[PDB]
C-alpha cells in the first residue's frame, strides 16, 4: 500500500503534462500505466511509429525522384521492414528520455493495469501478479484510447489491420484498403500511396476532412488522386471478408473491392472499460469518452481527466493534463484547451487555425483572401517541394486575421507565426506585421510576406 | 529618352521591392540592370546558389548516413558539378517567376549598366556599345556590393577564388583554404566541410562571429572542428603564393599553409565605381557603401539608396527597398531589427539582445534552455544536434532575446521574433505555456524551453 | 486590364476565366453554388478547380 497527493493513469502526454505539472507544485505525483515502457500510445504505437515511417516515406521519395542520385543506379523500392527499422532508435531515445524525466523529479512509476475500488483507493495489476494498492488526494485519468473495432470485421486475420496491428506488416503489400477518411487513415493512406501501394481509400461523406477548408480539402484530394490514390466518396461498409491471398470489402452500394491488405481507421474508442468507472458513480458514453467541465473534473470532485479520453490531439493532450494539473494545484495555470491548431501529417502537409471559409461566410463577417503559392517560393523551389499553398483571411476594415491555412512543405512549422499572431488582441492582431517586420530568406516564413501582399493589393 | 516617375538601379531584392511598392501605388517605374537576367545577386551569384549548395550537401550526408539506403551499395563520393547542378533548375524558376512579376505589372526593364548624369536623367549602356537616356522625377539606388579585391592577391590565378568564382570549381579539392570569418567564409567552410574537404579557415578575431552570443559561437565551431574544419584564430594574411597544383598563404605569424585551393571571403565593396556619383554630388566612402538618412534618403532630395548598397541581408534589403518606395510615395518604417541568420550545417539564428549585451546593461534576465537531442521532432530528423535559448526578464516576463542553433533554426526563431515586438505585457514568456503547439515539430522546442525557465523563476 | 471579376459559375463563364487566366489577369470567379459545374464529376470539378486556383482564378 503507497500513499500520494496526486495520482496519474495512463503515460502519454496528458499524463506526463499532469504530472510533471503537478510534481512542479510541490506535491507528490505517481503515474500508473500498462504498457512494458513509459511513453503512452503516443510514442509507442501513435506520433512517433506513423510520422518515422512517413518521414521514410517522404526521404525514399526525395532519394527516387532526385536526379543526383540516379547516377547511382535505377530507381530501387524498400522493403516496408528496412522503412519501419528506422522507428525503433527514435522509440528507445524519447522513451530513455521521459524515463529520465521521471527520474530526475523522483517520480515513482507502477507497470501495471489500474482499476478502481472506491473514490480514493485504486488497485494496480501487473502481468506477473503485482497487487499494489494505491491512495492518492487527486486522481488523474489520461488512459488514452484504443481503435474501434466493430463485431462483424474479423481482425484475428492475418491480413486485417487497424491503427495499430499496422506496424506488424512484414511486407509491402501491392494493394491496400483503408477505411474511414480520417486524419489516421489519411496520413497512411498517403504513406502507402509515397511506398508506390494502390490503395483505394474509402470514405463515409462526400468530401475528404469536411472541418477543413474547403480548398484545401480539394488540393489533398487531387494530389492524393495524382499520387495513386483512389478516393471513393459516400460509402459505407456491408461485409469485410478475408481469403487466403487479400481482403475483398463489400460496399452498402453493391461495389466489391479486392486488395492484399485492410486497415481500419474509423474512429477510436475511448479506453476506460478496465478502469471499472462503477466504483465512483462515472458512466462513459458511447464513445467511451469522459464528460468533464471547464476545469476538466469529473463528476467526482477529486478525480480529474484529461486527454483522448475526452480533439484527440497529442499537444492538446499534454496541454489539457497540465491545465488538469493546474487545476488540481490551483497554481493560476489552468486554461481550457479549445482553440487546437489543426494539423494533417500527411505528404505534404496541412494545418489550420481559427475560422474557415465557410464558416466565415456563414457568418457575413466582411474578410479577404492572401494567396501565397509555395511554386514561386525560393525555399519550396530548393526543397524540390513545388507543390503548395498558403492562405490568409483577414479582416477587410480592422485587418486582424480570422483564420490561416497552409498546405504544402513545413505547413504546420509555419502555420504558428500565423497563430502568435491570431491570438494578438484587437489592433496587435493585425495583417500589417507582416509587412513592418522582417524575416529571414529563403525560408518558408517570406510566403506569408507575399500572402500578405496578396491581401493589402486586393483591399481598396 | 523614355520618361517615368521612377527609376530603379539593380534588380536585386531592394530593387524589386522598391519598383513593386512604388507601382503599388499608382505611379510609373522602370528598372535598370547591368545583367542579361533579372533577380540580381539574390539569385544568381549569392544566395540561391550558395542555398541550393546546401541543401544538395546536407541530402547528400543524409543519405550516406542513414542505414536504410546503405543496402543499395556504399557511399559514393558526388562531384561538385553534379551537386551544383540542382541550382540550375532553381534559378531558372525564380528568373521566369520574378520576369513574370515584372510583365504583370508592366514594368519597363533595360538590361545595361546604369550611370549618372544629373538629377533628372542616366545613361545605360549596352554590351555592344550603346547609350539610351532616361528620365525619372524619383531614384532608388540598388547597386549592391562585389567581393572584395585586395591588390596583393592574383584573383586571376586558376587555383585562387573569391565568393563569386568559386562557383566555377569543376572539381572537388581535398584541402581548401578560407579567408575571412565572415557569414560567407562559414557557410562555404561548412558546404566543403559536409562534402569531404580538408577546410583550414582562417579568422582575423579570437572568436567566430563574435557579434553572435558566446554559446553559439562555442558551438557552432565545435561542429565545425568535429567536421575537419581546422580553425586558426587571430591571423593575418601577408602573401599569397599561387602554384601550378596548390596555393600556399603565407600568414604574418609565420604560419605557411597549402591546399588545392582557395577562397577569399572578406568584406564587400559596394558598386559604386561605375554608377557616375561625382555627376551629382554624393559621396561613398572607402567601402563603397552610400550614406542615407532614416527615410532611406540620399543628401539629393530626389535620389534613394537602399540595400545591400548600405546589414547586408536579402530580406533585411528587400524591406528596405520597399520602405524607401514608400517613402518616396508616402507605409514606411526603418528595417533595424533584423534577425540574424547564418546557413550553415546546422543553421543559426537569433533575434534580440545576446546574453553579453545584457550582462552589461545588468538587466535582471534568466535563461531557458531546450536541446534538440530530447527533441522529438529533431530525432525523428537524424539531427540531434542543436539547441535553442531564450533570454527573457526575470521579474515582467519580457522576452529579451532569442537565440537558436540546429535544424530548421531560421523558421524556429520567427516565432519568438513574433512574440518578441508585441507591446507591454502581451510579450510574454507565458504565452508558449498558454498556446498550444503542433506536435511532433520543432516548435514544440519553444514550450520546453519555457518551462526550463519558469523552472529557474522564483 | 489588370483585374477582373467574373459573376456566373457556367461554361461560358468558366470558359472566359480560363482565357483571361491565360492572358495574364487575376480573375476572380464569383459561384452561386458550392462546386464547380456540379453536373459534372466531382474530381473533374476538384482538378478544374485546383487548376484554375493554381493560374490565379481566386
Ligand atoms: C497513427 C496515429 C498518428 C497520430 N498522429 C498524431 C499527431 O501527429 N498529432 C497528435 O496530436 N496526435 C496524433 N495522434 C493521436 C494520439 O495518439 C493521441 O492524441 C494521444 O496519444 C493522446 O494522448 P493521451 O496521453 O491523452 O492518451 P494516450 O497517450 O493514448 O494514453 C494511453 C496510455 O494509457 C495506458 N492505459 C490505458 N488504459 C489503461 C488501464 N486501464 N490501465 C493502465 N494503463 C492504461 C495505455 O497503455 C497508454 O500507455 C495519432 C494517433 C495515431 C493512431
Ligand atoms: C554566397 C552568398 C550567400 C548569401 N546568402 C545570403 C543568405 O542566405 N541570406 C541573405 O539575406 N543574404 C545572403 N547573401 C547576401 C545577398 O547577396 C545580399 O543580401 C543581396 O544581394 C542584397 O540585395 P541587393 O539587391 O542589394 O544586392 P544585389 O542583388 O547584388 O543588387 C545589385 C544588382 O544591381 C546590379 N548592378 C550593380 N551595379 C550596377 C550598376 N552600376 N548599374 C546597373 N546595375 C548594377 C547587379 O548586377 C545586381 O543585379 C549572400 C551573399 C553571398 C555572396
Amino acid at each position: 500500500v503507497y500513499n500520494y497527493d496526486v495520482v496519474v493513469i495512463g503515460t502519454g502526454p496528458a499524463g506526463e503534462g499532469a504530472a510533471m505539472n503537478a510534481v512542479k507544485a510541490g506535491r507528490k505525483v505517481a503515474v500508473v500505466d500498462d504498457r512494458p515502457q513509459v511513453g503512452g500510445n503516443c510514442t509507442h504505437l501513435g506520433t512517433i511509429p506513423s510520422k518515422a515511417l512517413r518521414h521514410s516515406v517522404r526521404q525514399i521519395m526525395q532519394y527516387n525522384n532526385n536526379p543526383l542520385f540516379r547516377q547511382i543506379g535505377e530507381p530501387r523500392w524498400f522493403s516496408f521492414a528496412d522503412v519501419l527499422k528506422s522507428a525503433e532508435q527514435v522509440i528507445a531515445k524519447q522513451v530513455s528520455s521521459r524515463t529520465g524525466y521521471y527520474a530526475r523529479n523522483r517520480i515513482d512509476t507502477f507497470f501495471g493495469t489500474a482499476s478502481f475500488c472506491d473514490e480514493h483507493t485504486i488497485e494496480v495489476v501487473h502481468l506477473n501478479g503485482m497487487v499494489e494498492t494505491l491512495v492518492a488526494k487527486q486522481f488523474v485519468i489520461a488512459t488514452g484510447s484504443r481503435p474501434y473495432r466493430p463485431a462483424d470485421v474479423d481482425f484475428t486475420h492475418p491480413r486485417i489491420y487497424d491503427s495499430d496491428t499496422i506496424l506488424s506488416l512484414g511486407h509491402t503489400p501491392r494493394r491496400l484498403i483503408i477505411y474511414g477518411a480520417g486524419v489516421i487513415g489519411c496520413e497512411y493512406a498517403s504513406i502507402f500511396s509515397g511506398l508506390g501501394v494502390l490503395v483505394d481509400l474509402i470514405d463515409n461523406r462526400d468530401q475528404l476532412l469536411s472541418f477543413l477548408d474547403d480548398e484545401i480539402s480539394d488540393s489533398l484530394s487531387y494530389h492524393l488522386r495524382n499520387n495513386n490514390v483512389l478516393i471513393r466518396h459516400n460509402e459505407e461498409y456491408e461485409r469485410v471478408e478475408g481469403l487466403d491471398n487479400g481482403v475483398i470489402l463489400h460496399l452498402k452500394s453493391g461495389k466489391k473491392i479486392k486488395a492484399d491488405a485492410f486497415l481500419w481507421s474509423n474512429g477510436r474508442t475511448g479506453n476506460t472499460d478496465k478502469l471499472g468507472l462503477e466504483n465512483i458513480g462515472l458512466k462513459a458514453n458511447g464513445r467511451g469518452q469522459i464528460q468533464v467541465d471547464e476545469h476538466y473534473r469529473t463528476e467526482v470532485s477529486n478525480i480529474y481527466a484529461a486527454g483522448d479520453v475526452i480533439p484527440s490531439l497529442a499537444s492538446a493532450a499534454y496541454d489539457q493534463g497540465r491545465s488538469a494539473a493546474g487545476s488540481i494545484t490551483e497554481n493560476d495555470s489552468w486554461r481550457f484547451v479549445d482553440d487546437v491548431p489543426t494539423g494533417i501529417y500527411t505528404i505534404p502537409e496541412i494545418s489550420s487555425v481559427g475560422k474557415t471559409e465557410r464558416e466565415l461566410t456563414q457568418a457575413k463577417v466582411p474578410y479577404e483572401v492572401g494567396k501565397a503559392f509555395f511554386k514561386g517560393m525560393a525555399r519550396a523551389q530548393i526543397a524540390v517541394e513545388k507543390a503548395g499553398m498558403l492562405k490568409i483571411l483577414f479582416h477587410r476594415e480592422t485587418l486582424e486575421i480570422l483564420g490561416v491555412h497552409c498546405f504544402g512543405y513545413q505547413a504546420s512549422e509555419i502555420v504558428h507565426i500565423g497563430q502568435a499572431i491570431m491570438n494578438q488582441k484587437g489592433e496587435a492582431n493585425t495583417l500589417k506585421y507582416f509587412i513592418n517586420t522582417t524575416f529571414n530568406y529563403p525560408t518558408m516564413a517570406e510566403a506569408y510576406r507575399v500572402a500578405a501582399y496578396d491581401g493589402l493589393n486586393r483591399l481598396f
